[PDB]
């Protein structure tokens, strides 16, 4: 699996995913369409093409 889903921070503007069963992090960025908007919000990172996504439900 390469893209992995999990929640975001609304205080730290991170993502929180699952890989290999434990807890990585990555940062959403800083832009309006990209930064965490809501508390524990679903997020989605595809390290294959190095995209955080922290905005989208699906
Ligand atoms: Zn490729």
């Amino acid at each position: 699996l390469s893209k992995f889903g999990g929640e975001c921070s609304l205080k730290h503007n991170t993502c929180t995913y699952l890989k290999g069963g434990k807890n990585h992090v990555v940062n959403c960025g800083s832009a309006a369409n990209k930064k965490c908007k809501s508390d524990r919000h679903h997020c989605e990172y595809d390290e294959h093409h190095k995209r955080v996504d922290c905005q989208t439900p699906v």
